[PDB]
């Protein structure tokens, strides 16, 4: 049961050292810390969808049977019996869901100065990390890049 | 079942040097103290959610059957009998949820004088802890940071 | 049966070491005593909710079998049966609660003095302690810190 | 259980030697670097499709009996009886997919300068990348390639 | 599970040196890189067909039976009952797809310079590796051929 604690931290030193090994090249080899916060699924959680595809078009059914009875007398006493039987496109899908994935991202980001750094080298350093985590709106990632003096 | 508390301890272990070795970079390497309160749910809890879809709409009903007599006199004496079949989409999730999630957080930072530190780098600090966190207003987890000379 | 006096003097001993470690920077290594005073809910308790969407309306409702029946002749002596049959969204959580849960919290904070120590000092060490017990007035913890000279 | 994060670890290592071996003819032997992120897929998932093809269409029906009575009276008091039974050409596709493949890439390329480098040129070191991943706006694969004096 | 991408390597690694034996007579032996980035079809999926010749056409059935009462009497009373048996044309294929086929091919041709090759001897080379590809628009395989002096 710590077993987890000790994946998650896996998880976190995986996207750590990977941005810490691609945003090293620009900023220099020691000049940038992450810290990466992953909150993780653990929840055995399996689905099992079952769409059929709607056949109320009489141009897409699939008869099986059709006992269509049409009486008519002229006082028009009429009549239409119609009984039917159809057949129908049915999917199944069975997951059952991993355990282990990853519900959110927060990465926290410093570089050191140099002098602050440029903004448009600050946006293109956002843009490699957002790319680094694997960063998903999705997922509700949230990514915090900072340059500010080490000591 | 006192493994509860060593796992709620590890737990806060994590989070606390992440943000110690997080913040550590800017503040100095003992200018900074983090104490993380992690409320930890350890409720079994399943669950069975079983949905299906609505088929009220005829032009996404999809039927197995249907007996459809119309009788019709002319005193206009009518009728229509019209029973029914469907086929029904149904979704069966199985969820089994986590012993150990994380109900809440509570962090508390203080960060060292320098001279009290300028209010910009301190929104930076709460926002890279919030970041360090996983600080999530959903589970309510709450951050307070405040900056007091140490003794 | 003595194990949870032993349980809960842990739980305490956690919480006083945590607000301990966490105020002991700002105010000093040995001017600050906290005891916790912590509740611990020991009982049993298991829970089975069983929820059910209302499909009182017809647009969401999810017929299995519909045999609607119009009559209607004109002394306009019509008629309309109308049987169903439904299929509904159950859900089904299977709680088993832990045995352990802090019911509520309850800690009495001294502080030494310096000369009484200024206001708003008081109030953000009031405001870190709520962050390290943990507080929350959903469990009605109640938390009192006072600034007194020791002896 | 870690298996799963050395398997994607391994899926990054094939892309990213895929990358520095395909650009490392142009830029140069060490003048690249390449971080590539595969979120992987490791949901079991079967599905049983069942597709019917519609026999609405009289002239591709395929009847099996017809028993079609044709009453009339001359007062035109007709009738006509048809029964039917038809027979239906079914496709039953079952697949049981894969586990480990990618949901999606994302790729982060930094370049070393030379003076930065033509835009022509960096338009086709950013196909070329796309096609070294394997890019498929399908997954919602992201790339992102930045030219920037390394250190 | 490996297996998987030591198969993927082995496929690309075909292609690869095919595309580069091929090429390399025209522009030199060392003159020229390809990476081939070949996504793979790992799911077990089979599949059973099974048509049914329409004979809906009189002209084309195939009857086993047909008990076919003509009443007429004259109030021209008539009358005409028509039972019928068919017999009918049955398709059974019973497909067990591959496992290990290429879903998509993506190539990166790299050609060194001599001076940049003509643009007719482009064309000819992207044509020499779109057949060694074994291209098929119809798997979405993309090339890029580029041609960019080395370094």
């Amino acid at each position: 049961n710590d077993a987890q604690l000790k994946f998650a931290n896996d998880v976190e030193s995986r996207i750590q050292r990977r941005i810490e090994a691609i945003l090293s090249p620009i900023v220099g080899n020691g000049n940038v810390h992450a810290q990466v916060t992953a909150q993780l699924d653990f929840a055995n959680k399996e689905q099992t969808e079952e769409h059929y595809s709607p056949n109320g078009d009489a141009s897409k059914a699939t008869l099986r049977s059709r006992q269509l009875n049409i009486s008519e007398q002229v006082p028009r006493s009429t009549q239409r019996n119609e009984t039917s039987n159809y057949e129908v496109d049915r999917t199944i899908r069975h997951t059952k869901m991993n355990v282990g994935d990853i519900e959110r991202l927060s990465v926290a980001v410093v570089v050191n100065y140099k002098l602050p750094l440029t903004a448009d080298q600050m946006k293109q350093i956002e843009d490699l990390t957002r790319e680094a985590m694997g960063f998903s709106d999705k997922r509700g990632d949230t990514l915090n890049v900072v340059n500010s003096p080490f000591s």
